[PDB]
This record gives C-alpha cells, structure tokens and sequence, in this order.
C-alpha cells in the first residue's frame, strides 16, 4: 500500500477495565474498655458509622471503584470477661448516619437489635438499606454510608468489662475510576 | 534421596503479667525457619531443600477461667520485616481468635513452593512465612500461651550446614 | 530451546612443597556461565537454563612420590562462606584419593530452571561450587586441574552485554 | 551435537546525504560471513560446520515520503570480489526495488550445501553469497535504510576459535 | 479514489529469470599433428582439462548461469592417417584436474580408458564426478572442471599422424546471474 499524511491511531481497547467484583470477608470495626463502676445505663460504649474506611480491605478497593451495594452484612458482639460480671447491654444498627441517637428507647425499637448480659455474645441481623451508593465523601452522608452501629451499657458492670464488635460484609463495587482520598 | 516426615513441636512460649497487654500488643512474632522447630531443627541440618505438604498449628492457652481477655492470629505469607497490627492478621486466610481459655486451630494458606534451609541474601525463599499471635483484650490474670506446630515436609539433596 | 554438550576446565592452582597442609583449600569456584569458555559465549544469547548432566574430573599432576592426598566434592549452595573439611566430606559424590590419583565426580544437582545473568540473589545464577582441600602434608611440587563435563538447555532468547 | 538457531538481525547501517548517490552508487555490499550476523556471531566462535535452511532479508529504509529516490537490492551466489553494477543484481532470483520510504523483502536462492565458519584459502566455502543494497535514483534529502536478516541455521562439531 | 503522497511502486515480476535449461551438443577439444620420428612412448599429444571455456556455445551460455553439472559427457579420438602408419596410442580421463599426470600407467589404470593403433578410432565412456560444479574460476580447481582429457602416444610411429578429439557434452546449467570473464 502506499503512504498517507498521517496514519490513524491504532488503540483498539482503550477504557476497557474490569467492571464487577465481589468482595466478602469479616474485620472487626471497634474496640473499648470500660473500668470497674464507670458504665451506668446510657453509657456509650461504641458509635462509629460503617463508612468504608473502617473496613479496611474494602477502603483500599473502594478508592478504585465508585459505587457499592450492601447484599449481606451481620454483626457479632463478643464480650470478653468471665461470669462474674452481671452488668449488661444493648446491640442495634441504625440506618440513619445521622447523628442524635443516645437512648436504649431508640436502639431496642430497630429491627434485629440485641440485648444481653457481659458474659453472653449476640448476633445482629438489621435492616440495611440495599440501595446503591457512593463511595468518595460529599456534602450529605445519606448516599455514602449504610448506618451506624450503636452499643451501649444497660446495668452497672462489677469488674472490668471488654467489648469487641465484628462484622461481617459482602459487596459488589463497580463503575471502575481511581480518586485520591 | 527423597524423605517425607511429620512431628508436632512447640514453636514458642510466653508469659504475660497483669496489666500488661493492651489491643495490639504482640505476644509472638516468628517466622518459621527450620531453626524454630525442634525435630526439623536437626533434621533440616542434614538436607538442603524441603517443600511443605500439610502445615498447621495450635494455640494451646493455659490460663484460669476467669481470665476474660483474648487473642488473635494468623498466618501472613510474607515474611517481611512490618506487619504489627490488628489489621493485617485480620485480612489472611485462615486466622482465629477466642478467648484466653480457648484453644483455636490455624489452617494456613502456605506456598507449596520448594524453597532452601540455610539463610541467603532473599528472605522469601528460606520462610513460608510468618506466625503472629496478639493479644485483643485486656487480660486480668496471668496467662501462658503455648503455641503448637504440626508439620509435614519432604527433605531431600543431602548436605550438611555448619551454622 | 536448544541443548549443548562440552567439557571444560574450570581452574588450576600450582602447590610448592610444605605450603599445602591439612585443610588449606586448593581451589574454590562457583559454576556461573562466565567460566566455562564454550558455554559463556552461549550464555550470552539466552536467558534461561536448566542443567541435565553435570559431571567432574581432577586429574591432578605430581610424581608418585608425593603421597598426600585430596578430598573433592559439590555444594549445590552457592553462598560464600564455606571453608572446612565435615561438609565437603558428607555430601552426594564426594571422593578422596591422592595427589597422583585421578577420580570422578558424578554429583546431585538441582534440577531448577535459573537465570544466565548476574543478580542481587547468588540461589538463581550458579547450581553449586566447587570445593577442593589438601588432608596430608604434601612432599614435592603438585599441579591439580580441575575439569567439568556440562549439559545443558537454554531456553528464550535475548542478547546481554556483560 | 547438532543444533538449529533462529533469529532476526542487523546486517549493516548507511547514511546517505544529499547530492550523492547516483545510479550505480553502492551503498552496501557485503558478504554473508557469520561475523557479521551478532547472535550468529557469538554461536558460531562456538561450532565449525553450519548450513542454512531458511534466510530471508528486510531492507527497512526510514526517510520521509518526500524522498523521490529509490533502491535495489538483491542477493548474488558468487561471493567474488566484482560485481558493482546495476545488471548484476537485475538477473538473480529474488531481488526488489521500490522508493526510499518503502520496505521489500529479499528471498533468495541460496546453496543449501555445509560451509565452514572460519576462513580459508577459497572464499566459496564459507559465506553462501553477498547482499547489494545500491541506489538507482538521485535522491533529495537525507535517508538512512537498516537492513535486517532473518536466518535459521544448524551449527554442528563443536570445536572453539580464536580470532 | 483520493491523492496520496507517494503511491507505491508496481513492479511485479522482477528478478524472475528463468531457472533451468539443458544444452547438448559434440564440440572438438583439441587437435595436433606430429612429424615422422617423433613420438615416442610418453610424448604427450593432447593435455586440457574441460573448463567450460574449451566447449565454444557452452561458455558463451555459462557466462550466464553459475552452476552447472554434466549428465552425460562421452569422447571420440577419431586419428586420421591410412593403415600404413603402425604406432599408437593411448586415452583416457583422469577427473582430477591437477597437473602431474604423464605415463602410460597412470591413464591405462582408469576407468573408460582404450589404446588403439593410429589407423582405429576407440571412444571412451569416462567415470565422471557427477556432481554440481561451479562456472566462474576462483583459488580451488577441483570445484570448476570435471577432469581432463590426456592422450599420449605408445609406439614410434612411421608417417605422419593427425588426431583429432572430440567431445559429445550434455548439461544442466541453472541459477542465473551474469558475470564478466
């Protein structure tokens, strides 16, 4: 053949990455101590919203992908103390990442919320929001976060308790892109 | 020639004091070298290069049930020199935790390579990687942790080291 | 992916009389490409192999009035701190003679697949050293000349500038 | 034993300013002796005996499309010492010619008998011929051609040189 | 169809000559005459080996072609005097092409070789090298001509003699090119 001014470029597949992914696992989101006689009821033990950051190999697969999709996600309790505590405490998840929720009222209301003494480990199975959301930040946090945990005491625990909550997700990241955090 | 041995063996012991022992405080941080194991320790001093079949470990703790702490771990297959947090025991396959009382059992995802005995300028291929056992609580008694290996490997090319 | 034969002297050392006692080690050499004459010139195209055969010789030089003696044999580590006479003595193909005495090395190799170039890491470059330590007191002028007896099948072809 | 190479390979580079070059201007001829091929080169200071299977040339010129000159090329069995012409390369099997910026490919008629490496007192055994490369036209501004080579031989009886 | 910068060259068949003929034909080689008295046994009449050059229309043909090889090649003697004469002689082919060959044992040993009077005519049917020569001369001449041709004479002849030799040549020249002599 012969010769042109400027021949065409040959990129064939340009902007053709992989688009569903499902990641699963379990990491814990936090952890605290309360002392002996400190934790009467109403005492906020834990209150942190499931962004995924806390997640943390999702937050690291997340600054990939644009939006996710809750399909399972449990949570699991765990005291850590032996059976001569006696004091208690109240397990929920509320989908609103808002943030005025101190009360046992508003936790025990909320569908799959447990409630149980120190030495005793629960299970929540809630009511997410199943939608499908963002993952970089914004002005309003409803399209970012699937709500938050709460926990907190009910009784007045007699030697020192120690708490460690869990979770258990699954997730279909998609619509690839990179941002920077 | 060619061998194919098992055992069981203590890897490590510690003891930890009250008071001592917060969320992430590493208890044991070890890689598995053949200087760790015993039987293999003598064993791995005659041949040059083992490959592991089955490889798994117990935990073992030995403490009164009052205790009311735990512990995690894992197993990660780097062994690099960082890996000292919650998190990245967290992410492997294979990981347990329970408390101080219990014992849990490790059911690792190794190389299934063909790697050496002695040491080298390369990490990577003397160590299938690396055992981290943390404490998660915030122990009230004093605990003694007895970790455990049960090991299967198959030896072979004869030499001798002199270390 | 080709396959070469050969045969080549690796080194050579000359030992006057009482210089050359009891472990003084004669000779002490790695088997990298650079070596072998016909193979470096080889191991300058491609960029993989895997040994088949490997074998050695001594042949060692001196009249037989000398009468001390030799131990030879294969490390397939190829580290760089071994000098002493329990490992050389204990492992597959190892021979002992004197120094008018010829034998044969058919050692245990490794059979891995390596890399022809130089590296930060000696384990993927050369499949073992050799190893050679007087045991007696020598009486007269010795002359050793180690040889090898290579096979091999380069693989992937590329071309380095050494 | 017995061996059989591949590869691909620069023979030789010209550059050619402007004015020169006329018709009849040699720009490169030069025999097919293995110390001119680099990968070949290094493989026969190894061996004695070869004999090529297949060889095919690429003549590769890189000058913009405003050139306006062109080539010949061609491939002659007699490895002599005349033959600086046009007519010489017009008769053989398997010669090209096109303009400056275009790309031909050379397949020869080559001997298909078992040469030497090494030299010697007759020049037919051991080189299975010479490539012309020389300008026909009267080019305008500058070209640089790179020839290429694409040999596939089997090197046999081992020995080694010294040049 | 559209203009381009340059459009590419169309020479189709070039460099497509053709590739095989077969030439045949009787040419002579030499021919010489001797007085009355001389030539004795040994004295070499005829000695020139078969270059290409010696048959006429094969060298004008070969200065195209480079390679030839002889598929058959036959010889006649053909002495011309009356049955009055009473001398002899000797041919043969000797396919090496070097130059210290002169007896009577050396051209009686080979293969194809007769000895007649100078009144008989004899034809040799030679042991040829059957292989595939070259055209242009270079340093080697075992690789340009396929032997040569050595007559010599036997008795003491009594008239004068008159040989004439001759050559029945037929081959295969190929791989053409052209060079200069």
């Amino acid at each position: 053949a012969d010769a042109p001014l400027a021949k065409a470029s040959t990129i064939t597949g340009f902007g053709r990455g992989t688009n569903d992914v499902h990641l699963t696992g379990m990491s814990r989101i936090a952890q605290a101590v309360i002392p002996a006689g400190t934790g009467t009821d109403g005492y906020i033990v834990v209150d942190e919203t499931i962004v995924p950051e806390l997640l943390p190999r999702l937050g690291f697969a997340a600054r990939i992908f644009q939006r996710y999709a809750v399909e399972t996600l449990e949570f699991e309790i765990q005291p850590m103390c032996p059976a001569n505590t006696g004091g208690g405490y109240v397990a929920g998840f509320l989908p609103d990442p808002t943030d005025s929720d101190h009360t046992f009222d508003a936790i025990q209301a909320t569908r799959g919320a447990v409630v149980a003494k120190w030495w005793e480990s629960r299970t929540i199975r809630p009511q997410y929001a199943r939608a499908l959301l963002w993952t970089s930040v914004g002005k309003e946090q409803r399209l970012t976060s699937p709500g938050r945990l709460i926990l907190l005491c009910v009784g007045n625990n007699t030697d020192v308790v120690n708490v460690s909550v869990l979770c258990r997700w699954s997730v279909r990241l998609s619509v690839p892109s990179l941002e920077t955090p």
